[PDB]
Formats: structure tokens, C-alpha cells, sequence
């Protein structure tokens, strides 16, 4: 339950900031800076940094972390650095990261060690299909990996309208706390919520409150790191959730949102234990899964990467959840009949028609509007503002 | 521990044998017939049958069994069917596995999922690398995997003069007993027993007894089911190895030398894992790990496929060995100085000179012999034997 944040103390900021000038330096890129926002503030509790590694080995052979209890912890959080780099800095017991002309952290007693790409992407992803983005990020990155204790000088912030909604765990505890929750649900998404996502999570809300819980809190919680090219952008999607508590398809009463910092792998049900044990540092005792949660279709051939059943059944079996339920993903679908989302049921398969993202864009490239109760109108009005803005 | 052997009572085998004949049967490969004796003895306790899909996906995924404890289980076990054969099959809840005109086993409860091979072979090996002689036979397999409940007839035997060697686990724990071993310490090899490794084996029989035991057993356990085509064969090295134990470079009072009937899979850290866990049902307490364990050179390119450090570090942070104790891969060499072998210490290289198998087949081609303390004299004319008939 406790949450291990890497921030300097705010009393002494001001004397770090200024004696940090003086150390060597490591320049990291915008996804390794993800990466420091994401340890920074502990969502990978209890790492200390950037995997040693025993820690990195761990991770891939089994899903744990190194510690005395059992931690899931299923997704390498890594620093490449080149070879260059690792000359220049082994032996260095204390060096900056800087990215953009700020130092942002400092690396204590560093060890560097070899970067097997090959077997990493095998091992995390499954495939070394060098298409898949995430992998191909990977590839081309150093030959070497750099663990160590971090130490980050302040917040990331991203100065772009929405560091507002990019809550720490803390912040999350607190803001539940406030909301007098003794349910907090959790939704991970990458995608615009249309109202069969709203009809699960609502459905939540009910099953929990005939358990008995009083104040049963949504945490609608959408990735906002790194995200491939064909995906939604974060700020567009925040304008149609934002369309969507609006419109009351959720209730702002009982819901938080926020922005989860991750970078997306795109990793299937490896990611999926992720995706889930960030929430519960958070305090999601409740945890949503998606329809195949964290795939993508395999590229050049456009058949899914993942078998669509395994996340869900991975989640199930993962060690270290002990404190979290996985609510199972529930199919909705249009149905003709009620002119409205529903569960859908192969006993009455002909009611139901489906619309997915691509069907979405076709509909808004004719100038179409999805059928009545698909989407709040103010929320599918962002997406058509989205589309026309691509030309 | 207990083990679960498969095999039907003695008492009932003469009945299930006349029954099974009426039953639908499945044609089986080799190779799964070797797998078939593995699950049939225990060596994969508390393993049932071959692997249904959750018990598969929490061992690629985890490297632990489907469990109420912790279980260590880093491959899978599985049985490849074509997509024909799972359409006649599926629904029938009792059917036989044969080979070679022999109804060996039947499956009950049978369930069929999809053998996704690419994913399989990514997260087993850490490559897909079609080259690789093991990944080569699963690529090639059916579509389908089947898992079930196996009860095995009998005994596997193979008839070419080693089933005397090829010991149950349980025959394993009684020729113990019958020895009165306080403990028993493994080796798992593939290739001609040296004098190095016979050093590592002598040190580590050295050191159990300065800790107070006083009946130290050595288990010489070659594994002798398939093995890639460059090995040297498994009857050649059951000769080299009884040449060693006559010449008393090991002792054949503390040593029991026996066939672990697995196949290879030449998966590294993975494998490792099974190799240990393996030992540990036979009973062993300790296991000493070899050089680049459960390797093999990438083909094509020739370089290792697997870091040479990394099967004994994840096998020291693998879960669900407790009760083994790891006992450290030594180098050793032939020292120069002195004559015999001895373990290779940087600070004095120059005085060390290596022989690989590689240099051993050279020296027979050219008609040498190794140093003098390399091999014990009639081993080496095992090798040379073994060598001239490939002309
Ligand atoms: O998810 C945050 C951002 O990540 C970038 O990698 C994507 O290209 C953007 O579209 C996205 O908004
Ligand atoms: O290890 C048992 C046998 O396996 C076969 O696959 C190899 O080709 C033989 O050389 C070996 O003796």
C-alpha cells in the first residue's frame, strides 16, 4: 500500500538543482523520459530506478520483481544508452540525465550491462516483427542498458494543456479520499469511450453498489505516453472524454480522470499485468479489462497479434495482484431493437450491429453520423472536429 | 517429495491394454513419445497429462505450474495435432496415443486450443530463428496443441541396450537409499565427460563432505532423449562415460550414472530451469550447473545464442526451487605447469590451455591425443572410436 515516489525533497530542490550542474551528463530521449515520469512517481513502486540487472532478467524470465515478497512487474523498464555513452560513464557512482536542455534526475551507482535486443523483444512482445513501432523503437536504440537508482529533481511536465489531468498515485489516493470512495474502479483505455464502454463501466458501478459498497469511484484512466501513429491523439481524446462526462454518459460525481504517464508497448497480455498492477499502486481495487487488451494487428498482414482471450486469462493467473478484482470485459453492441447500447448475446446475434474505430472514420469521412445512442452527440462532435482536422 | 508417475496398476494393465484397443487413437511422433516417458515417470510431478491451455499459458508466461503452491515449470509440455485430427478427435473424452503400431497411453478429458507457434517460440527461446534445430520442429507441427489427463500402459522402453539406464525417479530415490546418500548432487551433460569436468565434480563431492555429509552421491545424469545432429550421439557417450568411472577418474561406489530420458531443447535459461527442477523430483539436494547451460551458437552467424552468465543467474532467482542448492559452473583447464587438470585462474592465464570439442575432433583427425590428465586414456579411445565411424 505504500507508494515509493523517486522525487528529490521540494526543501531541497533549490541546493540539488544548483549542485547538479556540475556532473556529467547522459541525454535521454522523449520515451526514456516517459519512463522517468512513470518511476518518478512511484506507479512502479518499488523499483529505485531504472532496472538493474538481476531486476531486468527477473522481469522477463518470470513477471516479478526482485524482493523479498512477490511483485508483479511484467514489462522491462530500461535505459539504452550507446556504446560511447557506457565508456564515457562506467565507474561514473553519480551522473545527470538531461533531455532538452534540462537535467531532470540523477543516476547513483550506475551498472551498465548488455542490451540483448533480440531476446528482450521475443521475450516481452512474443514476436521480433520488426513493423511492430514499439519494437521498432527498440531496435534502434543502444547496444548497452543502464541501471541504477534514480533520483528525479522535480515533476515532469509536459507544458501542453494537460498536466492538470497527469495525477501522481498520490494525488489519486487523495482525490479518492476526498470523494469518501471505498470502491475504486479503474478503466484503462487508449481509445474514444463510446457508450458500450460507458455501458460496462456503469454496469460496474451497479454490481459494486449491490455488494454494498456506499461510494464506488470510476477511475477512467486513458494511457498518455508514447502511442502509435493510427491511434487517437491524447489531446483529442481528453476533449471527448470530457464531451462525454458532459454529457452525463458518466457521472463527474463519481468519476476521476486522469492521464496514465506510460508509454504503450503494445505487448498484449504481458502489458496487460501492467496496465493493471499501475492502477492498484494507485488504489484501483477494481480493475476493468478491455476488448484484446493492449494488442494490435500484426503489421503487413493485419491479423491480430495476440489471441484475444489470453490477456483477460493471463490477468487472472498473474502473481502479485493479490489486492485487485479483475472485472472481465463484456461485448456491447448496438442494438436495433432498443436503439441503444446493450450486452450482446449470440442468442440474438441479428440485433446488434458493430461499429469499430475504422467504421467510426468512414461514417465521419461521408459526413454520417453512427446510429442514436452509440455516442453522447457532443462527444462524436470531437471526433468529427478530429477527422476534418486530418484534411 | 511425492512423485506422480502416469502408468496404469500392474495389476490393471493386461485389462486396460485388451480395452484400448477398441478406443480412437492418435498417431504420435517420436519425439512426443519421448515426451509421453517424461510425464510418464514424474519428471514433471505434479503434471497430469500433457498441458491444457491455462496450465501452458501460466508456464510461458510465468515459469510456474497451475498451482495451489508455487511450482517451478519454465517449458511447456505439450502434444501438436493437425487440424484434421483435432476435428475427429474433439468431444471424444477417452482416446489412445500410439506409435510405431503400440497404443502407449490414453488421454481422457482431452481439450484442443490453438498452438500459436511464433508466440511459443519467441517466449520459450527468446528467438524464433528458424535455423534453430528444436524451433525447426515445432514450426512444423500441427496447428493444434491437445491437453488431458494421461494415463500411461507401461514402462517406454526403446530396446537399444540403454533402458537399463534410463531409471524412474523413483528408482532414482530407492538406488539413493540403497546407497544410504545424505545428499545427492546432479550433473546434467550432453557431451564427453573431461577431466575438468570430472575436477568440478570431485570438488563439489569434496566440499559436501567437509560440511558433515557423509555418504555423498554423485548423480552423472546425461540426457538422452532427441538431441541436435552435431552432439555425439548418446550410445558413444554412455561409453565414454563407463570408460571414465573404470579408470576411477569418478568414484562408481558414490556414483550412479543414469539416462534423464527428456528431449533438448536447446532453450538456455529456460531450460535450465527444467534441467534443475527435474533433478530435484529424483531427489537430488544440489546441482551443479555447466558451461553455457542449454546453450547452442545461433546458426548461421555462430556467435551464442544466450548470454553465457544468464541460466546460472535466473536459476538463482527462479522460483519454486527451494529445496535445491545451486552449486557454481567452475572453469577448469588443462594447467601446464603442473599436469593435471585444474580450475582456471586469470591471474596465472598463460600456464592454462583450453580444449574444446571442436579441437578434440581435430585431434582425432589428425591422429593425437590430448595432454596428458585431458581424458582418462580409455575414454579418449572411446572418442577416437566414435570419430573414425564417421568414415
Ligand atoms: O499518447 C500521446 C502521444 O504519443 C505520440 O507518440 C502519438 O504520436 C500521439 O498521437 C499521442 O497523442
Ligand atoms: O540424444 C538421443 C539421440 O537423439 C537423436 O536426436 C540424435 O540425432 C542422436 O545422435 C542421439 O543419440
Amino acid at each position: 500500500s505504500d507508494i515509493h515516489e523517486l522525487f528529490v525533497p521540494e526543501n531541497k530542490l533549490d541546493h540539488v538543482r544548483a549542485e547538479a550542474e556540475t556532473l556529467p551528463s547522459l541525454s535521454i530521449t522523449k520515451l526514456d523520459l516517459q519512463w522517468v515520469q512513470v518511476l518518478s512517481e512511484g506507479w512502479a513502486t518499488p523499483l529505485k530506478g531504472f532496472m538493474r540487472e538481476k531486476e531486468y532478467l527477473q522481469v522477463m524470465h518470470f513477471d516479478t520483481l526482485l524482493d523479498d515478497g512477490v511483485i508483479n512487474m511484467s514489462i522491462p523498464i530500461v535505459l539504452p544508452v550507446s556504446a560511447e555513452d557506457k565508456t564515457r560513464l562506467e565507474g561514473c557512482s553519480k551522473f545527470v540525465l538531461a533531455h532538452g536542455g534540462r537535467r531532470v534526475a540523477i543516476l547513483r551507482d550506475a551498472e551498465f550491462y548488455e542490451h540483448r535486443k533480440e531476446e528482450r523483444c521475443s521475450r516481452v512482445w512474443g514476436t521480433t516483427c520488426t513493423k511492430h513501432p514499439h519494437i521498432k523503437m527498440v531496435m534502434e536504440s543502444g547496444d548497452w542498458l543502464v541501471g541504477g537508482d534514480l533520483q528525479v529533481l522535480e515533476k515532469i511536465r509536459w507544458n501542453d494543456g494537460l498536466d492538470q489531468y497527469r495525477l501522481t498515485p498520490l494525488e489519486l489516493k487523495q482525490k479518492c479520499k476526498e470523494m469518501n470512495a471505498d470502491a475504486v474502479f479503474a478503466f484503462q483505455l487508449r481509445n474514444p469511450v463510446h457508450n458500450g464502454h460507458a455501458l460496462l463501466m456503469q454496469d460496474t458501478r451497479r454490481r459494486l453498489l449491490e455488494r454494498g459498497y456506499k461510494h464506488p469511484v470510476l477511475l477512467l484512466h486513458p494511457l498518455g505516453g508514447w502511442t502509435k501513429d493510427d491511434d487517437v491523439p491524447l489531446d483529442w481524446r481528453m476533449k471527448q472524454h470530457a464531451a462525454v462526462l458532459e454529457e452525463g454518459v458518466l457521472d463527474p460525481k463519481s468519476t476521476i480522470v486522469a492521464i496514465f504517464p506510460s508509454p504503450m508497448l503494445y505487448a498484449g497480455p504481458t502489458e496487460v499485468q501492467w496496465h493493471c498492477r499501475s492502477r492498484m499502486i494507485a488504489g484501483a481495487n477494481f480493475y476493468i479489462v478491455g476488448r484484446d487488451p493492449a494488442g494490435m494487428p500484426h503489421p503487413e498482414t493485419k491479423k491480430d497479434l495476440y489471441e484475444p482471450t489470453h490477456g483477460g486469462k493471463v490477468l487472472s493467473m498473474a502473481p502479485g495482484l493479490t489486492s485487485v478484482e479483475i472485472i472481465p470485459f463484456r461485448v456491447a453492441a448496438y442494438n436495433k431493437a432498443k436503439k441503444a447500447m446493450d450486452f450482446y448475446d449470440p442468442a440474438r446475434h441479428n440485433e446488434f450491429d458493430f461499429i469499430s474505430g475504422t467504421r467510426m472514420r468512414k461514417l465521419a469521412r461521408e459526413g454520417e453520423n453512427p446510429p442514436d445512442g452509440f455516442m453522447a452527440p457532443k462527444a462524436w462532435k470531437v471526433l468529427t472536429d478530429y477527422y476534418r482536422s486530418l484534411e
